[PDB]
């Protein structure tokens, strides 16, 4: 089974200003992280892909793209949850054939579930693909808050390999590597990676490796290495610019600042406001300048 | 234009063991409503209907159902929306076009839109469709809680009309009805009928009106002519019962409540646990039995 | 006992610039209530009384000095509640000693409390004053929040009478109406006086009764005879008038339009803002024209 | 000036069965803090020691004990805040007179204070003691959440030496440890040791140091060394015993476990349950067996 431990970007999308997809852009995105960012993996489909705002056929041309695009170059997981189970039945039946090395779902979120009801959800895309499972836990969005035990019986399943875990209470990650030690962990907090690499987490699930990617590699590897002196500096300069890009639009100004590298990442995809003003162009510049020249 | 104040149920679909609608019991629930319920109109699409676990296409065959089997007997209001603006674009294209009498969609979620962002949303799905809007407000589910300047602002466009108040906030609900008294607004929440008309809702829009729709007339009814004891009474027997079916489970209570009025209900729709337990079944018989007999 | 029905204020208290008590400005608040209020009776010691930043003996003086003004001529009730439950007995004594027609008490705060922690807090409040005993729901200032069956608990103790509910849930509101008809309920919200009036609150214990409790008694008064369109053009005003009061800083205001009705309301005590800047004086001014004059 | 850094326990406070403090007990919990747990400090009138639930005698009483059996073998931190501004600089002075090293003031809480508001109450407790000041974030219980500009704000009062963090924002954290380079920090959650000193916190402050101080150094010092791995073990070992701590009750649980080393660490102060259970009691033996034996 392909190593999904390192640097994984999220992949982000580049969208024409109709909200279609714009391949000649998002395979430069791609080339960018797997030849200049030179990421471990990409994690395609996931919240950072502006994914649940588009149909499934869109959902599925961007795996096409990008598998097509990496090729074998790099590991791919595929990131298929859905409040559809159907859709994510069928979106993980899809990206399997494609090749993907794993599947990702989000927890089913909008209506309450039960924690069986989300179990079933996990069980059931394993099951009708026969893909491994990464959970992916967002609750900043989803509101979904699992406990120590309701991983491990999530845990239960020999094919969940573990989380990406896009949350920030540290507690909770100490005690998932102390109760699950053959379970990975994803830190997905790109402006928390040295302390999640200081408890051991394997690796790393980031919306800004697609620009940041040689400071994060640096960050994660110099902590596991004990030279937190030296990765705290550069988690400094990481967090500086991470405030920027957060302060001006997360996803505009990583699609601005991509273009600043010559790739044409695109707009928005609608109801996110699709096109950049001029102001944080603006910053976007400035954001480069300071910390990405 | 047809009026849209009064009782209107909002819809719950009636599915088939593997998930997929059946027509059939669906028609059925659509008849309880308009000759037993005595429903004013059906919400279709919304929450209650299991909507966002469905595909485009599952949606629109409910829509068409719908209209199909209560033609002009009733007023019918369309739920379109979605974290997709196209798709809510296309739904709402499709219900204008069936005859829909307004659409409606719930505030974008997931992602954590801005308001201007929320109001390009509803501004779009208008100028798409031609149609007239009814802002779903439903926080507990989607986080988004929008002020009175707020409600200004979506009030500018003169296609929307009102909005589904599915929250407990009475001083925001008073605040509205003295700044817009030209905007309608129907109450959300069921067991909260009495104080809600207390301030003078136009209607409501409810989930147990499927099988409570004789009181909960009643209530609005007797609220409007000053007759606050009797209303209350039946508000209390109407609370005993919600407070039943919410203990053992909203959906497939309503659903097993309908079956035994002879309506094929079905099953709810995966992640929703499909079938009721043997306490559930034997909880919505003594139900039956004690409020609905 | 007294009667405790009816319309109470909270009662403000008048402070020097030097934080301790004004005693002439308070006896004039007491004043403004019983004589022009027309308060059936006053709420002493409670939030807006800016009870919990003071000392145990600047409690005890407004307890004397209030009974002092006071008489016979209103019923009154203590609020003797703290995160001191040594605290709490020593004022539950004083009070009840100074002739308090009931006590009543916050649930403890600052530390997260057990159930039975806060049931043995009143029981204890209750046992060693031998008085009767109003428990609360306010959740905003405290995040303590109490169900249906929790109340039950806590109504096992034949002293306690009901609850000051300061908390917006209507739904709570009539399940408390409808297990325990025989307790009493005072709802804490003035803006959202009417909803609570129409599920049949027995009374109501509110800040802005120090200068709207003309329009207050008539709310309540219109509500209970089924007049609803009457008593909401009442609570719009009202609420215009409190709209305005929260954004000028609820506590000065209040005091701003006491001093123009020649009452000495006097200043805050610290760490509240002290003093009202020249704008909200204003603002409160203009407040006093268009709605207290 | 004193060296502040380093390992504080928050010292617990022994309690007779009357809520009276045990000073013997108290006595006997300082001399194991210092001569067994080997704290650099002592922090006093926190919410670990009960204070909030105390007299402004009582508070006093235990600064006083503390600091006489304490003399100056150890660092000491008085805490003084309170929702009492008055009250505040009474112990501020009190406590600066018997020569406590630092004050430290929880946020001014129950009423939501203004940030203008919680910044004059920290600048009155220095300008009227003359003392230096510990601020803090804690959220948990007082709900004040203060971002880098308002701590900015704070720190230009050069008596201000840096925050008790007791939430975990790591990212906060790692920004503050940026804009404010020189300012301290010390990391107020014990099971969130490992990750706040990869970070460069100067010290911690923990309840549970009063019984597990030896393995709180060792992480702390392991991890400034860069020895995760070690540092990671020894947190791991840590938390299963913070976990059962937990589970068994807080307070209870560490009384309880001192009990087992010879310290008379006797009762809580009610509201908080005084007495520990049978299983309870029994737990503490558990957990001193496997953890601290």
């Amino acid at each position: 089974m392909r190593d999904l431990k390192g640097i994984f970007s999220a992949l982000l999308v580049s969208f024409n200003e109709d909200g279609t997809i714009n391949e000649k852009g998002l395979r430069q995105i791609i080339r960018h992280n797997i030849d200049k960012m030179k990421v471990d993996g990409l994690y395609v489909g996931g919240s950072t892909g502006e994914n649940f705002m588009l149909s499934t056929e869109e959902k599925k041309e961007i795996f096409r793209i990008a598998k097509d695009e990496a090729k074998d170059q790099i590991a791919l997981i595929a990131q298929v949850g859905s409040v559809n189970l159907k859709e994510a039945v069928e979106l993980g039946k899809y990206a399997t054939e494609l090749g993907y090395d794993c599947l990702s779902a989000v927890t089913p979120f909008y209506y309450k579930f039960s924690f069986p009801e989300i179990k079933h959800y996990y069980d059931t895309i394993i099951a009708e693909t026969g893909s491994n499972m990464i959970v992916y836990s967002i609750p900043f969005l989803t509101g979904v808050n699992m406990g120590i035990e309701q991983f491990g019986e999530l845990y239960k399943n020999p094919k969940v390999l573990g989380v990406k875990f896009t949350a920030g209470d540290f507690y909770l990650l100490e005690r998932l590597k102390k109760a699950y030690p053959n379970h990975l962990i994803w830190a997905g907090f790109d402006e928390m990676m040295l302390p999640a690499a200081s408890l051991g987490v394997d690796g790393a699930i980031g919306s800004t490796f697609n620009v940041n990617g040689v400071r994060a590699r640096q960050i994660f590897e110099l902590t596991k290495a004990g030279k937190l002196k030296e990765a705290l500096e550069i988690q400094h300069v990481t967090n500086d610019l991470i405030e920027g890009i957060l302060a001006n639009g997360l996803y505009l100004t990583i699609k601005e600042l991509l273009k600043l590298e010559g790739v044409d990442a695109g707009y928005c995809r609608e109801p996110m406001t699709s096109k950049a003003t001029a102001e944080q162009v603006a910053k976007a510049k400035d954001l480069k300048a300071k910390f990405l020249s």
